């Protein structure tokens, strides 16, 4: 069940037994790990802490967290035995990025205090728009309802009750409520000149990008040669590649952060009301003006992702579980 069990019990026998009942867990998973590296967590370089923590399946940032000061703790002690190979605790030479690379390859969907937290650490307005705006609904086929939102149409939202109306290429018109932040980073977005390359930290010559000038919230890069309208759905997923590039994760795609803006809702109705039915899909696509060929296929669907499962998994701490 341990590896280097002798020494984990040691310091387990320093411990409270509130204390030694969440560390034992801990040691028991990390055990598979440390066998295959043959030393121990003490031992780890900071990418094997990072992996470590990875192969505990853990969903949320706040988790990850906890997670990681737990270790740090136990190499402290074992410093302080001179256990350790090395004489600094790399558990806390781990960046604030570097936690959402602890994040478990399950993991799908951000939640809203994620999504915060993410957006925060991103220096670029493009970045923290389509984030926020695909969290809070704004999609439509191939992106078309980000790529053709233009800065009149934000401000028209803030004049509005916050309802932008928002172009689909597809099925023309739809209105949908957001929130003022969510505004705002798209006002500054749509007025960016700049893009910054690696979110802020690029090593190279060239550290940032200059942006096209026009009206809309998503820019093309001078640079693609694509000329002053609409970028492509492409721009998109280039702008996710680079949050999730900074963040080291693969799970974030469109479709995905989309999901996660459902889910966070979902959240907020299971607090009040105690249960994810098909009521709660159906409320869902109301409050987000869901487009869909038929309300009762996208309920259907929305039970693949919008269940008690999911919401107690992703929103375990906010559920005070």
């Amino acid at each position: 069940s341990m590896f280097n069990s002798e020494i984990k019990e040691k310091y387990l026998d320093t411990l409270s037994e509130g204390m030694v009942m969440q560390m034992r867990p801990i040691f028991a998973k990390a055990e598979i790990t440390e066998t295959l590296y043959n030393k121990d967590i003490y031992d780890f370089t900071s990418m094997q802490i990072l992996e470590l923590i990875r192969s505990f399946d853990q969903t949320t940032i706040g988790s990850v967290r906890r997670t990681l000061a737990l270790l740090s703790l136990y190499i402290d002690w074992a410093i302080s035995y001179k256990l350790s190979k090395g004489l600094t605790n790399l558990a806390r030479t781990i960046s604030e990025e570097e936690l959402y690379e602890c994040l478990g390859d399950k993991k799908l969907y951000i939640t809203y205090s994620e999504l915060e937290e993410m957006e925060n650490q991103l220096v670029n307005y493009q970045s923290k728009a389509v984030l926020r705006l695909l969290f809070e609904g704004v999609s439509g086929l191939a992106h078309s309802e980000l790529l053709s939102l233009t800065k009149k149409q934000v401000e028209d939202a803030m004049l509005n009750g916050n309802v932008l109306t928002l172009y689909d290429s597809k099925h023309g018109e739809r209105k949908l409520k957001v929130s003022s932040e969510c505004l705002v980073i798209a006002l500054n977005a749509a007025q960016e000149t700049k893009y910054k390359l690696k979110n802020g930290k690029a090593k190279g010559q060239t550290k940032e990008v200059f942006l096209v000038e026009n009206d809309y919230v998503v820019k093309t890069k001078r640079t693609s040669n694509k000329g002053d309208g609409q970028a492509s759905k492409f721009v998109i997923t280039n702008l996710i590649t680079d949050i999730s590039e900074f963040f080291k994760i693969n799970f974030l795609t469109p479709n995905t952060i989309v999901r996660s803006g459902h889910l966070y809702r979902a959240y907020q109705l299971y607090k009040e009301k105690g249960v994810i039915d098909n009521s709660v899909r159906y409320q869902i696509i109301d409050d987000f003006n869901l487009r869909v060929k038929s309300k009762y296929r996208a309920v259907y669907s929305m039970q693949d992702y919008i269940n008690e499962e999911e919401v107690n998994k992703y929103y375990a701490e906010e559920l005070g579980l």
